[PDB]
Parts: structure tokens; C-alpha cells; sequence
């Protein structure tokens, strides 16, 4: 019920504050390394408290559980504290910028017997849920091959930390590409093998960084996966396509924040769009998030879920530097 903010940042402000709120939970204090921008901030949010230091925040007795979205070189040291403090922490995604880091929160969390989550939304979204539901139905026979495309246009307000410093977590493949990874591996219900890719800097990144990528990942069943993720493409829809002997679902504009986009099914019956009970992609993670608290279940996306998707994520990262297939090994 209880939510202390680490990071004054623009997805809690749009979507994570509210979905806490409509799903039953409160923000009671939030952090911020600045004292002007938190009380700013906490103001314009309805936020009762504003604290510049971490303990302060995590330590706080009316807190419950942690939502920390700062920048991605923060997540693991942030997330630690909150469970030294016996805090639930959903973190933001890519868990972190390292496998070993990764799994270091996953066996915390595990070992204070407290609750951690990657915020992964695309997976809530009705749209998903029914193409994983329609694939475990039949529907398309036997999957073949799958193609996510999320090729995006990053707005003027966003192109600060994401097109620069690639060792504080900038990219577009750290930033995109885990949440496809996560998204085939809900939908399809099986995990990637390994990568190939080839990413480029076509004007956005500033330095050594990438601002599209393609590549395709082999996945346990056989399942080869094409994704196409950018920064710099206005004019290119999303969508997330499942290829299989008897079928194929075409999700189209399914990989936004926003509870929108259609699935059609084809088959040799003809196509129709399947039918959809969409609702705010957060608040199904909150309330989700919020069960898994009271004992009730886990939280849409997991720790590791966020380990898997980091794995595949620096496997991407690595078969785009080196020209060379790339094995996603998680660890765990
Ligand atoms: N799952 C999802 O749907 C999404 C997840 N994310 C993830 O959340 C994280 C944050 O993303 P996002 O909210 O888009 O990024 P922002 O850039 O809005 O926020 C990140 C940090 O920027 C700092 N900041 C805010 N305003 C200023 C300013 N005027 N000058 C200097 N610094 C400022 C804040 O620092 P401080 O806290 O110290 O004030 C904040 O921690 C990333 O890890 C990203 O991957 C982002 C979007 C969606």
C-alpha cells in the first residue's frame, strides 16, 4: 500500500504515481538528488515528503515498498538499500547494467524475504496477453517465427542521458530492446538461445552509441525472432507478429505505453481481429505488484524476468560489436 519514490523521473510522474493510486496503494515520500527539483516535483504530484538521501527514503517506517526509477547505473545500488531496509523494490528495467548485479538483487530480495519486480509493462497489455493466450490455444498451429518492430521516434524531452553515456546506460538496446526480449518471451512462453545483430548511430546517439538496432534471436523451440528497435524513426507504426503453420497473429501498434493496438488473426478461414479487454498497462502491474506484497502471487514481471531480458539485452549488445552470435546465458 505504502510507495517511496527513488528518482523524480517522467515515468512515475506520467503513469507509476498514478497506477499506484488507482490500484490502491499511496506515495508518501519520494527522492531526488536535487532539494529544489523534489519539493518541486513533490508538489506538483501531490507527494507529502521530499528527502535528498536514499536511507531516508527506504528507512522511512510509513514505507511500504520502493518504486525506483532512476537512471539505469542507480538501479542495483538503490535497490539493494531499499531491501537492507526490508523494503519491496519494483525496479525499473534494464534491471541493471550487469548480469552478476543483476542476479545480486534477485538472491537479496530472495534471502530478506521481500518482493522484487522489473517493471516490464508491455507484457500486462491486453493485447499481449491475448496473442500468449491465442499461441497456448492453438490458434496458429505451431509457431514458426516471430518479428517485433519498435522503432520509435525519442522525444525532444527524452534525448538527454538515453543518446549519451553508454557506461551510465544509454543505447536504444539497453533502453528497447530488453523490453521486446521480454515481450517474445511472455508471448511466445519460451526463452531465447542466443543473438546476432548490427546496430548503427544514424544522428540521434551522441559518441559510441546506438540509436537503432536489428538483429534476430534463436529461441529454445527453434523460433527464430526478428526485432527492429530505434530512436529515430517517426514515421514507423510498432507491431509484434507470430508466424505459425496454421496461423499468424499481426499485433499492430501493441508496443507503446498506452493501452492501445489490435491483434488480427489469419488463417485459412479468413482474418479477424481478436477481441481485446484493455486496460492501463501499470495499473495491471500495480495491482499485480500490489498482490504479489500481500503473499498473493508473483509480480507481472519478476527479478528474473529482468535477468533474462538483461541477458539478452548484453548479448545484443555483444553480437552488434563483434560481428559474432552471441549465447544468452543468465546465470541463475
Ligand atoms: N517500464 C517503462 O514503461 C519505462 C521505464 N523507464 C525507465 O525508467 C528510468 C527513468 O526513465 P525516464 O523517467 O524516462 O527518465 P528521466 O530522465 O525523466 O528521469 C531519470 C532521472 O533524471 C533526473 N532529472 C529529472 N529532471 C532533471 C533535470 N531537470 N535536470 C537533471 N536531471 C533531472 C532525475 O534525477 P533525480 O531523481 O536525482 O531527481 C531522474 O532520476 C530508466 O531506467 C528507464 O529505462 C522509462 C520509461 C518507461
Amino acid at each position: 500500500n505504502r510507495w517511496g519514490l527513488i528518482g523524480a523521473s517522467t515515468i512515475a510522474r506520467e503513469w507509476v504515481i498514478g497506477a499506484i493510486r488507482a490500484t490502491g496503494g499511496e506515495v508518501v515520500s519520494m527522492m531526488s538528488t536535487s532539494a529544489e527539483r523534489g519539493a518541486a516535483y513533490a508538489t506538483e504530484n501531490g507527494i507529502g515528503k521530499s528527502v535528498t538521501s536514499v536511507e531516508e527514503l527506504v528507512g522511512d517506517p510509513d514505507v511500504d515498498a520502493v518504486y525506483v526509477s532512476t537512471t539505469n547505473e542507480l538501479h542495483r545500488e538503490q535497490t539493494l538499500a531499499a531491501i537492507r531496509a526490508g523494503k519491496h523494490v519494483l525496479c525499473e528495467k534494464p534491471l541493471a547494467m550487469t548480469l552478476e548485479d543483476a542476479r545480486e538483487m534477485v538472491v537479496a530480495a530472495r534471502e530478506a524475504g521481500v518482493v522484487l519486480g522489473t517493471n516490464h509493462h508491455l507484457r500486462n497489455a491486453a493485447a499481449h496477453r491475448a496473442m500468449r493466450d491465442a499461441i497456448a490455444e492453438g490458434r496458429i498451429g505451431r509457431p514458426i517465427a516471430a518479428r517485433v518492430f519498435h522503432a520509435v521516434y525519442l522525444p525532444p524531452h527524452l534525448q538527454g542521458w538515453r543518446l549519451e553515456r553508454p557506461e551510465a546506460g544509454g543505447g536504444v538496446i539497453l533502453d528497447i530492446t530488453v523490453h521486446d526480449a521480454d515481450t517474445l518471451r511472455f508471448v511466445l512462453n519460451d526463452d531465447p538461445a542466443e543473438a546476432v545483430a548490427i546496430s548503427h548511430s544514424a544522428g540521434m546517439g551522441k559518441e559510441g552509441v546506438e540509436d537503432g538496432v536489428m538483429g534476430v534471436l534463436r529461441f529454445q523451440s527453434g523460433v527464430i525472432a526478428q526485432f527492429h528497435d530505434a530512436f529515430t524513426t517517426k514515421f514507423a507504426e510498432t507491431g509484434f507478429e507470430v508466424h505459425g503453420t496454421e496461423g499468424s497473429l499481426i499485433g499492430r501498434n501493441v508496443m507503446t505505453q498506452k493501452p492501445v493496438g489490435t491483434v488480427t488473426l489469419r488463417n485459412a478461414e479468413g482474418e479477424s481481429q481478436l477481441p481485446l479487454d484493455p486496460a492501463n498497462l501499470y495499473e495491471t502491474a500495480l495491482a499485480a505488484f500490489h498482490s504479489a506484497i500481500e503473499g498473493h502471487g508473483q509480480p507481472s514481471a519478476t527479478g528474473e524476468d529482468g535477468v533474462w531480458s538483461l541477458a539478452t539485452g548484453l548479448a545484443v549488445v555483444k553480437a552488434a560489436a563483434t560481428g559474432q552470435a552471441a549465447e544468452i546465458e543468465t546465470g541463475l
